[PDB]
């Protein structure tokens, strides 16, 4: 009993935040923001949270996959629209489907993989025989306003795919995972929680911070070895590989992995450059991006890889099922 | 491949807050709390976060199992150390783990019930072969200090098992499931997030009819598939919401209040580590029956409930 990927939606916001813009908010430059990150814009969620955001995701995640009932409904997400409850209940009524099994996974940048292995499982276990995962954040509403490198990287938005179950020959299934942490770098990569006081206040100050330099070099490492591991066990060469879906990290992070694993970037499934860094969000809608422009070939080979705070990382091969765009 | 229970391990922080205490600081008084509560105590973190009391009841629940080392830590909780990252990562580090897989599952008083979900078909599917499952909350943090009634209810703690892949015919093994949830009334019970340009809050009387319903048919739901009446089960070790609703549910489900496995009054509501720490209290009591018909279940914010059904393995304190 495999868990088959058949559905893929998403959603970003309609506000847009352009270099220029950011630009003359704080005083630097156009190039600065691309020569560092390579990214042009960012969609910013404004009033939107990540429920909102999720919803649409799922809503079209639901039409593509030509289903209107799952058993399922999982966010992973470090945006949450409230400390308790999860937002995944919520998401799951306002998509009509009261009565699912409905919770939030956190694991940061890999909430997609860990969500993927989350919700494959309980479909495999038989938990559950259909379920909606989304991977969304809203990470601009987290951000020093003064943060010129943070705001120059980080965008919002929703993206979703439906899993079924099936069987492991079928396109779709998921065929194997790596999944780790490092909890002993914690620190690398941070959104305190807030304090007693400032929720006393209704006032808080707990912005995202990163070590950028620590991470930059950690995560080409780490998501081109997690990627080598789950290759290994699926028996695939490097050369075998159609599609990489990384963790949008930054625009450099991309094609470092790609030359660490003497895979062709053209290989790699990216638009950083139009939508920036958006967490959890990132893997499904570089997917949506993928299907849109029919970069992804029916039955061709793919992992799908991760890297983020916690530490965490990990890896999921699949082939690439036939999916209404 | 089923998931086994095979450890059993919980932390609860030093200080006490008791009604005398909490009574002198909000005037108000014994009876009024343990009338409506059922509560008498309660332990709270203070300086201490989830982290550190999930590092404590990990490491017993480990103990338990007579392992060094399990392959997952799973910390379902709604009070996590950070926005981001999860906890249990460091959790898993200072355990001294493997490149553990780890996350956060926040399912609020549900939480435990949804991690054994999680966690054991991490285990069933193949992806892990042990894993710890931490129910930890430090609710004390998020009330305002001004309300009885969520002060008077609620207290903070850790409570964790040891999960192990297994045969579905062994003593611990998670024989059902039933997950549900419904999020149109997710204002019910809530802490929101801060604005950065919101204490907890419960409506307690539209609470009570929810919790009471939806976790006895919850119960219903998982005996119908595991094959038990309410009659069968040696244990019910629900989600420690209140004295009130636990009795509520034992009359709804025809269950003796004397097989209702209960510590509320010596830890209040602990929310995610509610049922681990009913577990630990019914294991130091000499309680549990050795392979007796158990059902965990829960309810709470989301809304969130579920049941598991399983037989309870001999677990040496």
């Amino acid at each position: 009993r495999a868990a088959v990927v058949c559905g893929l939606g998403s959603y970003l916001p309609e506000a847009v935040l352009s270099n220029d813009m950011l630009a003359a908010e704080l005083d630097t430059s156009d190039a600065w923001i691309s020569s560092r990150t390579g990214v042009r814009q960012r969609h910013i969620a404004g009033d939107l949270g990540s429920g909102d955001l999720a919803l649409r995701a799922a809503s079209a995640a639901l039409a593509s996959a030509g289903l209107e009932r799952v058993d399922a409904v999982v966010l992973a997400t470090s945006t949450g629209d409230f400390c308790c409850p999860a937002t995944a209940p919520r998401v799951a009524a306002r998509l009509g489907l009261v009565g699912a099994l409905a919770f939030d996974l956190s694991a940061a940048a890999t909430g997609f993989v860990y969500g993927l292995a989350s919700v494959g499982s309980l479909i495999s276990a038989g938990l559950a025989d259909s379920a909606l995962l989304v991977g969304v954040d809203t990470f601009s509403h987290t951000l020093d306003p003064a943060d010129r490198s943070t705001r120059a990287l980080f965008g919002d938005g929703a993206g979703a795919v439906v899993l079924r179950a099936g069987d492991a020959e079928e396109e779709g299934a998921l065929l194997a995972f790596d999944l780790g942490s490092d909890g002993h770098q914690f620190d690398l990569l941070m959104t305190p929680a807030v304090s007693r006081a400032e929720r006393s206040s209704g006032q808080a100050s707990n912005y995202f911070r990163m070590d950028g330099k620590a991470v930059f070099g950690q995560a080409v490492t780490q998501m081109s070895d997690s990627v080598r591991r789950v290759l290994d066990r699926v028996g695939w060469q490097a050369s075998d590989l159609h599609h990489l879906v990384p963790h949008q990290a930054n625009t450099r992070i991309l094609a470092a992995v790609a030359d660490q694993l003497d895979l062709p970037v053209e290989r790699v499934v990216s638009n950083i450059a139009e939508v920036g860094n958006t967490v959890a969000a990132s893997i499904p809608l570089a997917l949506a991006h993928g299907l849109r422009q029919g970069i992804l070939r029916d039955g061709g080979n793919m992992v799908l890889t991760g890297f983020g705070a916690g530490l965490t990382w990990g890896s999921v091969a699949l082939r690439w099922p036939k999916i209404v765009p």
